[PDB]
């Protein structure tokens, strides 16, 4: 099926999922330059203080963090968003070297690596309707520099081992997603699409200014990991990201000057 690499990478998917070349599609080059500073946006609100993480699997393609959005436990509101959105799960992109890695750029610049925080407009009552709606979801994208360590992501490198290939899946409870959040909450916005197929066009995109920086150590772990399944030849999971699309008509705007 669809993948990263050179038969069924981000250059096939328009085949079988032609909203891939979009009017909204993500991700895309954020140029700052460009950007328009929006004095109405409203503070932008992120609540993670009742998170329940449940578990953490390896899907083939990233691994995802899952945690229980039966209830307003972790919330997203404010900024450009109207109303609550839950979080369901965060997972990441990397690449095989430093130099790429994330999906959105900056100027042109690529980062190492991007996590992206996924929540689901709670009006719409499941995440499966929500994906149905043009402000279905709202995803917080925080890019990743090599630097020092993150403390609030060790606890995620450290579980890597026990789901190194497709299919495998860990316990994962008690984890606070705070610890994976910058300092500063500036952030641009966007009308986008999900980056990875069906690629359907229903994210808000809050995508934060201020990368969080992690350690060669703990990026090379997320080298370490399999996009095969136990028993299958091995590939290893890298440069699992979509290049810049097309802005197209769209504006992207920014929550500071
Ligand atoms: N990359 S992405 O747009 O957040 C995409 O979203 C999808 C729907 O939530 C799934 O979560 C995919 O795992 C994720 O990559
Ligand atoms: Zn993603």
């Amino acid at each position: 099926h669809w993948g990263y690499g050179k038969h069924n990478g981000p250059e096939h998917w328009h085949k079988d999922f032609p909203i891939a070349k979009g009017e909204r599609q993500s991700p895309v080059d954020i140029d700052t330059h460009t950007a328009k500073y929006d004095p109405s946006l409203k503070p932008l609100s992120v609540s993670y203080d009742q998170a329940t993480s449940l578990r953490i699997l390896n899907n083939g393609h990233a691994f995802n963090v899952e945690f229980d959005d039966s209830q307003d436990k972790a919330v997203l509101k404010g900024g450009p968003l109207d109303g609550t959105y839950r979080l369901i799960q965060f997972h990441f992109h990397w690449g095989s070297l430093d130099g790429q890695g994330s999906e959105h750029t900056v100027d042109k610049k690529k980062y190492a690596a991007e996590l992206h925080l996924v929540h689901w407009n709670t009006k719409y009552g499941d995440f499966g309707k929500a994906v149905q709606q043009p402000d279905g979801l709202a995803v917080l994208g925080i890019f990743l520099k090599v630097g020092s360590a993150k403390p609030g992501l060790q606890k995620v490198v450290d579980v890597l081992d026990s789901i190194k290939t497709k299919g495998k899946s860990a316990d994962f409870t008690n984890f606070d997603p705070r610890g994976l959040l910058p300092e500063s909450l500036d952030y641009w916005t966007y009308p986008g699409s999900l980056t990875t197929p069906p690629l359907l066009e229903c994210v808000t995109w809050i995508v934060l200014k201020e990368p969080i920086s992690v350690s060669s150590e703990q990026v090379l772990k997320f080298r370490k990991l399999n996009f095969n399944g136990e028993g299958e030849p091995e590939e290893l999971m890298v440069d699992n990201w979509r290049p810049a699309q097309p802005l197209k008509n769209r504006q992207i705007k920014a929550s500071f000057k």
